[PDB]
């Protein structure tokens, strides 16, 4: 029912006018593929939904020199939980070059994590609740997406 | 659910992998905004839903020199059925400079036409049916949007 614009720049976070939950999506747009970039330290971009206590929902870092992708989830004042993992970064981001989107969908009790059009993971929740918050964080010279991401949201669907 | 991805080239359509029925979504981008294009003949811009017969399930006509987005629909062989419009083009852009996306809503009974974050209009369908092919017509010299506009779905939603 509701489309909502967001410029994240790396290294900063932005809450939401509309809060993301079941039956909801979001997607960071990337205007680059850095797939040469230095080494992660050790990640190299992460992208992240967080609850409104600040707990991470869903945090996806990518990892090229481990070349991997990291899937997990923690309290605001809490441990890492248990991680999920999926190899070949570049691989992902194939059909694709020169930018990137990546799309969450919140299923409820999973979250479906689409890369373009390739389904990365049907990750289950550690933690749930809607979204009221994203963040991207990485430093200009080693982010494999573009300095300022473009998160768009859709809401109200269900 | 499932996200699809289609570069569309000036004056071409493309066949949905999936298509958008009740409950999925449509999100045309174009990398450029030119609301100083000049005269279309009537239409800058237009995009498009399409059914397999070939009906035009929503008819989407930007015109700057009419300063007015144009809604209709009509059958395959059959005339335009009753227009609605949508005055200022530009006013409906405002937020956003070097780029721009429109959304499309599929809720059975409307198409929901989202530009940006701004609502644009509830159009009551005049035909329904699922949309099989997606299209954007303009010509290289008087669009508003850039020559290859990114059409993206989400699809398997509801």
């Amino acid at each position: 029912q509701g489309v909502n614009i967001y410029n994240i720049s790396a290294g900063t976070s932005v809450d939401l006018a509309a809060p993301v939950t079941t039956g909801d999506g979001v997607t960071f747009f990337s205007s680059a593929l850095n797939l040469n970039a230095g080494a992660g330290n050790p990640n190299n971009t992460t992208l992240n939904l967080f609850a409104e206590n600040g707990a991470y929902l869903l945090h996806i870092a990518f990892r090229l020199q481990e070349n991997v992708i990291i899937f997990n989830s923690r309290q605001p004042d809490g441990p890492w939980l248990v991680e999920q993992r999926v190899s070949d970064v570049a691989n992902q981001f194939a059909g694709i070059d020169g930018k990137a989107m990546v799309t969450v969908f919140d299923h409820g009790d999973k979250y479906q994590v689409v890369i373009n059009e390739k389904t990365v993971i049907q990750y289950t929740k550690q933690i749930s609740g809607l979204t009221s918050s994203l963040s991207y964080n990485a430093t200009e010279e080693t982010s494999i997406f573009s300095t300022v991401v473009e998160a768009v949201t859709y809401t109200g669907l269900a």
